[PDB]
């Protein structure tokens, strides 16, 4: 699973997420990546919102599903210490949840920013009780882009534990964003290439937004990069379910209409989130959420690149 | 759409939900009948949870805003006044922000007896719902309008009742609707009769024994035989031609869930939801599956197809 989080200069956020789900799953299974309030969810500020909000989810397993986990985190992160919000979600809301007593273990990470205008005050976030977690972050000011690998204490536990870190920026045509590669064991060898996928996405979405693109056209492109690399549960390289095939799923949020588009059991099409975002955009009753073949036939219908020989029809 | 929710004579509640979705829909499009938290919720009385509580909603494609309707319902419901709070909760998603759906309710409390308070309510121009308790012996159908002189999506129509069980036989409750959209005074015969026949499925099932999931899938399945409602056989076809069912069930005890969606080839999409829930209990095995995969699944689980 990868995810974005943006910001632009005007407070507005969106929030994307992609995956290619369990490995060995059966053929059709659609997880969190394409459930509307599980794997994102994004909000501007309003009336009883007094902060925008945007969040994406990583992990696999219905851990994220049974427990509404992204749309859980924006609504407690309009407490006042985001901070402590975000820890006691992923500790009460995710970890002892009720819907997860059952469960040996509950694995899965979280990249959260909030903003309000004070100039804006960006707060943003990661949690995870993944082993680790690796994401980027940039502010289009700053120029640089920086990635981190966030990774549990010794004594912690994965599963059982929590971590959790972030940071503030104040911010013209700029914005923010917070990317993430994926939360699951660690792997020394890999580090190199997802901090350097994760720096890359947020340079691409920094880019979008400077050139006057959409908060969920930057967030979108940022997708696009982690979805990209063959190193991600995501696009290219996601895992292959029982019959070795690929299905994968994605989804996108607006804050400031508050629409969503997605895909699930999606074959065939080289970016999942690309289609989860052209539904957004032409939403803008248009459907929000197609899946397997008929998303593929609306992808292809819809101008968005393909591969045939990627996509399966056993009908 | 078609929904029921069922409370065993212990207290445990189930909720499901069936649709054929919008008419001329695209291809693969899957609506909240499908979607964890939207379609139905079913929660037993938990720490911050006084009430057991049982949602099954409707609606007819526009989608809300952000609402994830069904669990949104069961939370209005842990507040005192369920009838206020229902309604409120109708006022703000549906009218406030027109929007046309519906909503099945009950939620329980143990005083041993158990205090069942039920609840519909809809937008649309009527709804019919069935009910029907294991003492009374009788089900009860009935059709609900809006108000003459209301509009339609700017309306709010609400009725229930309260209903007490004995605490240790067999027995139990169970609403269903049919439906909820415009008014039909020909096939209202058949609404009701429908909605009779699937309260009188679950009260048996429950009388036998039967897990609560059990016994609103049995509901279900008669509501979806009905070639009169937008669900299993007689559901809108998409603008291909082609039925694509979505649906999902609740466990109130264990909190499962199962689901389908854009599900073609089978005669009673719920029973699969119910079979994913059933073997979820027995990797993490799969609560939600969509299109080809699901009519295989469904087909290498002996769940009759056509
Ligand atoms: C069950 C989790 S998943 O979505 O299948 N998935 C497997 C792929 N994985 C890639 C990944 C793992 C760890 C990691 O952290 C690190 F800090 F970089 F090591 C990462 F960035 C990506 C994600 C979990
Ligand atoms: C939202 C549209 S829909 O496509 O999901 N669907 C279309 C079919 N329609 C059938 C129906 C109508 C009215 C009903 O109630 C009563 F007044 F009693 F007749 C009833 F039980 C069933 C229900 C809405
Ligand atoms: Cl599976
Ligand atoms: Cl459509
Ligand atoms: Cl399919
Ligand atoms: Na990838
Ligand atoms: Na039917």
């Amino acid at each position: 699973t990868v995810g974005a989080v943006v910001v632009d200069h005007e407070g507005n956020v969106a929030a994307a997420v992609s995956s290619g789900g369990l490995a060995l799953k059966h053929p059709g299974r659609v997880g969190q990546a394409a459930l509307y309030g599980c794997g994102c969810w994004a909000e501007n500020t309003g009336a009883h919102n007094p902060y925008s909000t945007a969040v994406s989810t990583s992990g696999c397993g219905e851990h994220l599903v049974r427990t509404i986990l992204a749309r859980e985190c924006s609504h407690a992160l309009q407490a006042e210490d985001a901070h402590q919000a975000l820890l006691e979600t992923m500790q009460n809301k995710f970890i002892s949840s009720p819907f997860l007593a059952s469960e040996d273990g509950v694995l899965g990470g979280v990249i959260v920013l909030r903003s309000c205008r004070c100039t804006l005050l960006v707060e943003f976030l990661w949690s995870h009780t993944t082993e680790s977690m690796c994401v980027g972050y940039m502010s289009a000011q700053d120029g640089k882009a920086k990635t981190h690998i966030s990774r549990l204490p010794p004594g912690a536990v994965a599963g059982q534990s929590v971590a959790i870190e972030g940071g503030v920026c104040r911010l013209g045509s700029g914005g923010f964003v917070l990317v993430h590669a994926g939360a699951g064991y660690h792997s020394e060898s890999k580090a190199k290439e997802y901090k350097h996928v994760c720096k890359r996405a947020c340079q691409k979405a920094i880019e979008k937004l400077q050139a006057g693109a959409l908060a969920t056209d930057a967030v979108t492109a940022a997708l696009v990069e982690l979805e990209d690399s063959p190193f991600t549960n995501a696009g290219m390289g996601s895992n292959l379910n029982l019959l070795g095939e690929i299905e994968c799923d994605a989804s996108i949020m607006d804050g400031k209409s508050l629409n969503f588009g997605a895909v699930g059991a999606l074959s065939g099409i080289k970016n999942p989130v690309s289609v989860a975002n052209r539904l957004l955009c032409e939403g803008q009753i248009p459907p929000c959420f197609l899946v397997g073949e008929g998303a593929y036939r609306w992808a292809v219908d819809h101008g968005i690149p393909s591969c045939p020989l990627e996509h399966h029809h056993h009908h």
